[PDB]
C-alpha cells in the first residue's frame, strides 16, 4: 500500500512527473500533486486533457514511472521529500475510474497507475 | 536563450524530474527547481550526490527530458506553469561547469544539461 508519507505529500502543491517508453526513446509529461486521486491502496488516478504522445506509449508499453514531492514534508535525512513511483498504466474515458476525476471537465480521459513500488527516494 | 518565464519557474520552490534511457526502459530522478545553475543561453547544471544508475545511462546514450514548474506563475491559460527541456546530458567533476554546482559540498560532479529545445507546456 502507499505510505503515509506519500499521502503528506499529496496535501502540498507541486509538478508530479511521469514516465513513458516511446519508440525512439523516452517520454516525460506532468500533472501537479493536487490532482491525484488514490483508489484503494495501488491506484492513482490522473485528470487526463493532453498525453497523446503518453497514451500512445502506455497502449505499446504499460509500465511507467511517477516522481513527486515536497520541500514542506519531511523527508528521511532532513526538510523535503520525494518518490519514485512505479506501476503499469491504462488509459479510461469512462467508468469509476474517469468518474474519480471527472470533476475537471478539461479530462478526456483518466490515466489509471496501478502502483508496483513506492520508493521515498528523499 | 531560456525564456523569462523559465527564470520566474526557478524562482518559484519545486521538484524537478530527469529522465533519461535505461536499458529496460526509461529512468526518473529528480532535483530542485533552486538547485539549478543556468550557465549561459542554453545550458543547465545540476548538483550530482547520487544519480548513478543516471550517469550510467547517460553514457549509453547522452538525450535527457527535464520538467519543472510552478503553481505560482502564470501560464497560458491562468496560474500556474512549466517546462519540458529536451537535450543532451554530461557529467563534469571540475571546470566552470562544476564550480557552478560547488557550493553544494555534497556534490561528487555536476550534471550538466545542454537544452536543444525548451517547451512551455502549459
Ligand atoms: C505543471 C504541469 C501540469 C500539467 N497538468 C496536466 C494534466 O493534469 N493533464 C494533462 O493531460 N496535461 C497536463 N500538463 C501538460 C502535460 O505535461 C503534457 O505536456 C500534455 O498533456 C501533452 O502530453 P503528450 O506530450 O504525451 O502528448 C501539465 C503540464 C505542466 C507543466
Ligand atoms: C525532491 C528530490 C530532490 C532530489 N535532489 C537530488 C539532487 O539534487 N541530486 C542528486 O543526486 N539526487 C537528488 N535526489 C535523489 C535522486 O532523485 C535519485 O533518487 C538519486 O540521485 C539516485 O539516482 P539514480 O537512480 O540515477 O542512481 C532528489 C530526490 C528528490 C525526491
Ligand atoms: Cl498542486
Ligand atoms: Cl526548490
Amino acid at each position: 500500500m502507499l505510505p503515509g508519507t506519500f499521502f503528506e505529500v499529496l496535501k502540498n502543491k507541486g509538478v508530479v512527473a511521469i514516465a513513458t517508453q516511446g519508440e525512439d526513446g523516452p517520454h516525460l509529461v506532468n500533472t501537479w500533486n493536487s490532482y491525484l486521486k488514490v483508489l484503494d491502496g495501488n491506484r492513482i488516478v490522473v485528470p487526463v486533457g493532453g498525453m497523446h504522445k503518453t497514451e500512445a506509449n502506455v497502449a505499446r508499453d504499460e509500465r511507467v514511472l511517477m516522481t513527486l514531492g515536497s520541500r514542506k514534508v519531511a523527508g528521511r535525512n532532513g526538510p523535503g521529500t520525494g518518490f519514485l513511483i512505479r506501476g503499469s498504466a491504462a488509459f479510461r474515458t469512462d467508468g469509476p475510474e474517469f468518474e474519480a476525476i471527472a470533476r475537471f471537465k478539461w479530462a478526456r480521459a483518466a490515466l489509471v497507475i496501478t502502483v508496483v513500488s513506492a520508493e521515498q527516494t528523499l
